């Protein structure tokens, strides 16, 4: 079934297929001039996916105030058929990540749920950095490396319970990200903490299935504001090697210091086998959980060369789970998800671009000058033409918010979905 | 009233009073030997107030949870009981900054109780960060600086309001800081903003009596994260400036960017009057608003320096309005309130204790070394003793929290007060 | 003729069916945007940027200088330099000089420069490092220093610089030191900053009445604690005490991590005291590096700001643009070439953003179209329209290539002994 | 002895009766906190951190350097130097040496060594500048170059370090290097590290029995982009990789803003490869400032957890501290007399924090008691302390006084010629 009207989608694309044709000719023999094919090139962006957040489907707010939208969702299911709408118009996004207990409900049910939009299940999410209806112990004070057993034991078994309905959905794996840190100097031992965190993710990797990974996200500070757990790279990197080769480290764009070279982290982590996947967003303060790309379109494509460079070299073994990890504060989500993927497949394009025989001879002879402008003369490349082409050819949108906004899809939701 | 039984106080400084007074004339003969009379300190340390915030009380939260505690107050009157608590204790705190609509109530009825707990209002604040039941235009992009001119227009209406409830309390401020700003690049025009953010304000000022003040707050970000309309000092100054006399420039410390030199932009807001206030709080992040002192004692007793040598040169028309801004996600609020309030006394009596005309010398000298050596005399002296003999003098704990916990305060209000429910944050 | 004019010919032929291709195929994309490729093009051409003559030769850190081969031996070398650059990218017209690195007699430089077809921008004043025969030193400080012998010493300097640029052709001076402080305590951050306030009225003073005193703030380095020009509001408070002659220059990387500094240029520019800017690129600190290899997007906001302005018609404003790099690890001319080549695409990029469009997205808060609309500047390929520029203007459509074909760096490096002490 | 003895005895009986009072006030408050100062002294007495021989000179920046008065020259003048320091605080006993920088016969330097009374700690190689008539350039990098003879110049110089180590009494290799690119795509970051790590293999090979190889991460500078040895991420992987005896430093100016450094430190000392800490303050970036001079809770933090490993002896726990700084604008000695002071004074307090109160409140959850515990430790001014365990081992009850007393400077001004006067 199709949340969007398939004539509007033809109608919309029929509007500007003439103008697509003509930047997308152009590119090519642009490209030709360079010795690139663009077909080679839409071949592998149509193939490029990143996963939707269902918690990002929904208004964002901050801790000062949330301001709801028209439509909001009202729970995984209204998110779900969201989510498909992104799908039929980008084609980037054909797997959506769950978050439990946000979206607890019938696994047998989402799973029919998805099935029926056209949608998949990526990486389970699990929540113990806020207290759930009931439960028995606060993780107020941390959770899987809380003080208290008994707390990081009920920390422990609401994972394993993420696992079963990951499970039952057809998910393969289970991110773990969590607040754990202290606000004061003293609060906690770091090492102390570190060692029971270690502790009950290693009962967590010994109920994860053969079949599945166990990613764990690093990240600077927030909620914690002194000092936290899994603070960086550097820690996350000490636990997946302590876990097992079924644990990996997940890389958030906007979890790092400032400053920081995060495309040389990705870089480091591929080589030592431990880049699980990616969290995008984008940033310019903190933990920003902006559209990918808004605010440092360069950074996102200096990352995603690092992972065509993996290929390049002839790294094996190296399949990336692909997220959007966004809150969107002031738009409509699912323009902002529309964008979003659409900028991640952007910088991937561009990346793709990279004359790496010149880039090679370049660093080789030091040739800095050289180097770099050889980057630049991939990232200069507007490749929107082979987005648009490559939407159009799988059933999507050549420009996805217009069709979007054509379709009234909005207004249409707010009518069959309370205030 | 009082919040804390007497004999507890009493009981919780006698237990303790041996061991002060052994300190108390230790330090004392030191400072001796400084040529220094530490009941000239004293005198002083117990004459420093700072206002503690209403909605500082209660425990915070951040867009991902809240985890209540025992007790929470229900509304504002609540919250001035507590407040009453952390005053008799320390000593440091007889003000309270109200913030509406969250303290929206009887004038009359918050003047009565504030007097019957020994205690008055300081500054205002005003809330256009958020949006109230039944209210017509919506902040989500804006308030001041809207493009809406329906929603400035309301937004002013209420800074006015907030006005009025002050005068009929005793308040002789309105505190204004708005989340305005933008999220992504081309959102806002930058000074087209600016110019409707500046408009509204002259509104509000118009409003102001003559023995008022009205004071902006400056943020780097959030909860914009690209600009922000009131982004820095260098903005803030621009709009007290603008607007007048009686507007002037509120300086809180979590509010700036990764290594700024804090203590120079307030030096520089006094240099051209326009220093309204203090918003005291630590981090280490971002606006992490933690109890005050608890990461950078130094920076906070610098910035006290800079507000000490000030207060030494005569600076006339010199009275910074100080107030505690900080959220409590972890601790009790009041014991967290307590010792924030005990740690900027901390940084003052230190920075009382910096030998000015030596500093002088040394800085004429460009004899750096001895010149950061004079300060650190004066911050490496642990200056606990006056802090507890000022409190213990005028009424308060020689411990506070220890006083505090002896008491059974939360016990007891949490047996008063209906429970809360954790939650999450405001993150969806 | 620094690079021979066969050469230039030979390689714009060379890339000249190319360039036709991609210019008509933007041209046609731009004219179904509505906008006149044309018309974008007569701008960019008029697009100059002054050129430091401390930018000419290889630049180092505190740990070690690695000069390459043919280093300029003084400033005469250095305008030579400087020609070369400007003959292949036509956009770097005039030099920003520095006294005393540059001081020479001032008829002389000024015949040079005229015979090489090149102009002189703001003079730079240096009190952030001592000069043999000095009187007092600038340990401590120098415009802002407590002795009030070394603060003359620093006034005078700075006039001395206003009357070589005079007779050069300069009709501004630039002042940054490296005053502050190191340690809590070691200076009074107020009486510092007025010191440095009288300092700076006397060199006001000074001023012919077409020449304006731009002051340049720094978070810090060399300071490590404090600086007396440490950010644009202390910057702004110069500017408005001294008076109209008097603006602020921002240079991109002087400002505290993650800080907004688009949002600053439009405050200068809406109160009047946007003086100029040197660009250049960082990550870190103070990096210096090519402008628009580390932030692109960054350098285009900043661009945005600055046509925005002329969109609203601001009165009387021209900044005075300028280059700020060290050039540690690749040859300084192709740096500043490539450098200038990015300020211009940038610029260029901000001519394209449709501002009608934009007004009314800011005006309905549709926040995810406004950021569209930047980036759908942003986004385009400019490249070709910068190529015909310099074609059109005697220069070269790939500069870079053009000097490697004519062996300009071997040239001068047979022709100039390097430094053995 | 640099300092004469009857001006050190003069200057502590001068103050003698002023330490007496404070000491035994200090020590009657502590005892009521269940503390006996004695055992805290004792410690504090024998708490040494090593002095760097580049220390005791000037410090400049890629602006200026401004030379004080009695500048050394050359290693025999810093170890004179370097001698004042630990005379007059006791606590820096051992003297960090930079090749080529110090290099002279090993016989000569050991002897001057053992006439002054100071060992030799670390040894540190220099593969961030190019030294006259090297036959390979470090401008691209030295141990990652991409040129192998450049790689192999440089391990082999490191081993030249080992074995001027052994000869002298070191028993360790500090290798910092600036290798890094200031561009996108300049360097490949994996094949950078994994040249690196190749050539640090082969420096590991030429390491004795008991000696140690210590790696040193720098976020920025030289390199203003990327960085090979950025953090302690990749620090910890060259440790783990090359073996038992490569331990990883950690020098606190050296990381992005807000950086949790501390836990940076309790994480090393888990895994045992925090092979020491490199000492100094900073505010802005690696500014080399004195220690404790802008961030003293930071430092004392850093000693809390130092102190708790040091209480428990941790497997590997056994670093080799040392001050890291430059001093741009005091008297070298002095600034390192009072850094060695602090950091002593940080030791001290972490010393008195109550371990037991404070793992009570870790496992019950108190965070406000758990942070006043540390509190209690750090505001408690432990300067008696540090005098008089200074008085007690032939030290100065106020080192800087006493060197301004002896007038030192002043001596070595007349003998050592300055640059110009
Ligand atoms: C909801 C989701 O778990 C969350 O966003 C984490 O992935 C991390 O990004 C938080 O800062
Ligand atoms: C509640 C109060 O308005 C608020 O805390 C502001 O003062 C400012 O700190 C916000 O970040
Ligand atoms: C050489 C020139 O004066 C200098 O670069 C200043 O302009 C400023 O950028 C310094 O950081
Ligand atoms: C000279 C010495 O090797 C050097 O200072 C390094 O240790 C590090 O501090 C660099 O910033
Ligand atoms: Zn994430
Ligand atoms: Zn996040
Ligand atoms: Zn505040
Ligand atoms: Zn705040
Ligand atoms: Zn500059
Ligand atoms: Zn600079
Ligand atoms: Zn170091
Ligand atoms: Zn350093």
């Amino acid at each position: 079934e199709f949340r969007i009207a398939q004539d509007v989608v033809a109608r919309e694309n029929d509007r500007r297929a003439s103008a697509l044709k003509e930047d997308y000719e152009a590119l090519g023999a642009n490209l030709a001039r360079r010795g690139v094919d663009i077909e080679a090139v839409t071949a592998k962006v149509e193939k490029f996916f990143v996963a939707v957040p269902s918690w990002g489907v929904g208004t964002g707010g901050t801790r000062f105030a949330r301001f709801p939208g028209t439509g909001e969702p009202r729970g995984i299911f209204d998110k779900l058929d969201d989510c498909a709408v992104i799908q039929q118009l980008t084609r980037a996004t054909p797997n959506v990540s769950l978050h439990i207990p946000w979206d607890k409900a019938d696994p047998k049910e989402l799973k029919a749920r998805g099935d029926a939009l056209g949608l998949g299940f990526d990486a389970m999410n699990s929540n113990t950095f806020s207290d759930a209806p009931g439960q028995a112990h606060s993780y107020k004070y941390g959770s899987l490396s809380h003080t208290n057993a008994a707390t990081r034991a009920q920390a422990v078994e609401h994972n394993l319970e993420c696992i079963e309905i990951g499970k039952a959905i057809g998910s393969k794996a289970l991110t773990v990200w969590i607040g754990d840190g202290s606000n004061f100097p003293g609060q906690s031992n770091f090492t102390r903490a570190f060692e029971r965190y270690l502790s009950a993710m290693a009962e967590i990797y010994k109920g994860l299935p053969d079949d599945w990974k166990l990613f764990s996200e690093h990240k600077m500070y927030e909620p914690a504001f002194y000092s936290t757990v899994v603070q960086d790279w550097g820690t996350n990197y000490l636990i997946a090697q302590t876990l097992g080769p079924k644990a990996q480290c997940l890389v958030d764009l906007g979890h790092h210091a400032p400053n920081t070279n995060i495309e040389m982290i990705v870089a480091r982590l591929i080589q030592f086998g431990k880049l699980g996947g990616f969290h995008f967003n984008d940033s310019k303060y903190g933990d920003d959980d902006l559209d990918a790309g808004a605010i440092e379109p360069y950074r996102l494509f200096l990352v995603f060369n690092e992972l065509v460079d993996a290929e390049a070299r002839g790294v094996k073994g190296f399949h990336p789970a692909h997220m959007i990890d966004q809150s969107h504060n002031v738009t409509d989500p699912i323009e902002s998800l529309i964008n979003s993927a659409n900028e991640i497949r952007r910088a991937y394009a561009q990346a793709l671009l990279v004359d790496r025989a010149a880039l090679s001879g370049y660093q080789e002879d030091n040739d800095a000058l050289m180097a770099t402008e050889t980057l630049k003369r991939a990232y200069r490349t507007d490749v929107e033409p082979i987005l648009a082409e490559a939407r159009r050819r799988t059933g999507g949108a050549v420009d996805p918010v217009a069709t979007y906004r054509a379709s009234g899809y909005r207004a249409r939701v707010a009518a069959e979905r309370p205030a």
